[PDB]
């Protein structure tokens, strides 16, 4: 029905782990102090390779250049589609496969609340032409929608069990010192704060570290297994990577959250279905 | 009547305000993550010019060198007199401050909500003991328990003073409350606009000065903050005004003696309470707000 080009203009960055200390001051601001910046799109993911940041242009300005900070080419726009499978599965045929077929490279950010599909600004007219025959397409300007006018990659699954959680923004101060400890002083951990909504992906072991009654989910105890996608770093030009994972999962009707980082892709699937997901993906 | 030499070996440092972002990672650790360091003595004072740190040797290892980090030469020991007239350093002006200055022992002061600490350089300890053993029964803290003790600067001058008009409160907190106020404390300390540099010569009575003192010493929390800044926190968490006299024109260094004495002496004769906090560059006496006029008059004599 409806595809929205959100008001965000996003840069994609990698912070090398030995340099994270240098970015503590701006990241604490972007995580916890909304009155100190105009950033409305913030996503931070920790991997064994780096910290990946996706931030809008205003949040980007808070990050000083250094030898520890890599910035992917291009400014990325954020797409969002308006009972269904969780995560990317419900947009695999309608968004992911058509963009791959038309050679538009994407970055995925599934969150607790919704699925963001990032595309480079240069591809906007192809995105519109490709998706207009299923969606009425709108651009968000001033908070309101305006109608638009004129290779097989290796996979692996570590044993970690993951939680997909949200948080009432009014309680973010109450978890701040634990979140700080986990991110800066302590492997996959994702935190995003986008248009005021918080989404967190966290190891079941890491969840034990937080105060008991603050992290929220509509499915208590629902755990996910991660499928890491890619052997060498994936870059930002190769298309069809999400599609070769999300396509088979949609055909099997298996829910999957999907998160791109700077170097790799990650699908989160129901923990009890990890065997059937691996089988499906090896076909 | 008792004087206690505490179990802290302290380094005194300054992070120049423009370099603060480089030190946010260690400072956040020392403020909020006790399981991450063996530090038992941590004092952070924000001024318009810098963040002064007094930190024990374990906390000191968290702070790597840079152009924005100044470290005072000496390793400092910490003295305390429990005595329960005017309060604060005024109570020890004649018994501790003046004798140490007369015997050329340079001090640093750190008043907290809980008590008044006097820091001295470790190489002066023998002179300190010999000077104060007549009036005080001296004990040294070993493993948390008191054990009886039985065994280059400019010449002193009268320093200029400055009397900012804002009002300060002295507060403590339940340590279990520290996590709940962390984001506000972080915002106040590290993300807030500050007053521009103002010398005493051109600004004898500034309307306001940026000044926030936080200490965590053996688990006890002490905070000195502008009264206006209390409103940013919740009222049931802050456990409970004062005017500041800032002392110095040029940075005071660590070797001139008799600076505290020239303030605490007259205040004792006027029976005026005074909290006293040394930072890397200047000294700060906090006096009851309704007495500031008398205080300025006595100091200007
Ligand atoms: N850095 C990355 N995670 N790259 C892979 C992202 C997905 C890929 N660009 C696609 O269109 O299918
Ligand atoms: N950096 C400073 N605040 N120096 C002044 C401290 C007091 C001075 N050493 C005295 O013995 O009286």
């Amino acid at each position: 029905m409806e595809l929205h080009i959100l008001e965000h203009r996003v840069r994609v960055l990698s912070v090398a782990r030995p340099g994270l200390w240098l970015y503590t001051h701006p990241l604490i601001k972007l995580l916890f102090l909304p009155r100190r910046s105009r950033c409305k799109f913030f996503s931070l993911t920790e991997t064994p390779e780096d910290y990946t940041l996706m931030v809008d242009e205003e949040g980007f300005k808070e990050l000083p250049p250094s030898e520890f900070l890599q910035v992917a080419e291009a400014t990325w726009l954020v797409l969002n589609v308006s009972v269904q499978a969780a995560g990317v599965t419900k947009i695999a045929r309608s968004v992911i496969a058509p963009l791959a077929e038309h050679h538009v490279s994407v970055l995925m950010l599934s969150t607790y609340q919704t699925d963001f599909i990032l595309v480079r600004e240069q591809d906007l007219s192809v995105v519109i032409h490709t998706l207009a025959q299923e969606f009425d397409i709108y651009r968000e300007v001033g908070g309101e929608p305006v109608p638009v006018t004129r290779t097989v990659h290796p996979i692996q699954s570590p044993q970690n069990r993951f939680c997909v959680l949200t948080l009432d923004p009014e309680t973010l101060p109450a978890i701040a010192t634990t979140l700080i400890d986990v991110l800066f002083y302590s492997t996959f951990f994702a935190f995003s704060l986008i248009e005021g909504y918080i989404s967190i992906v966290m190891d079941a072991e890491t969840q034990k570290k937080f105060p008991s009654d603050l992290l929220l989910t509509s499915s208590s105890g629902e755990l996910w297994r991660m499928v890491r996608i890619g052997g060498q770093p994936l870059g930002f030009d190769e298309c069809g990577i999400v599609a070769q994972i999300a396509g088979p999962l949609a055909a099997a009707d298996i829910s999957a959250y999907y998160i791109s980082t700077f170097n790799f892709d990650h699908a989160l699937v129901p923990e009890d279905g990890i065997g059937s997901v691996i089988e499906v993906l090896q076909r």
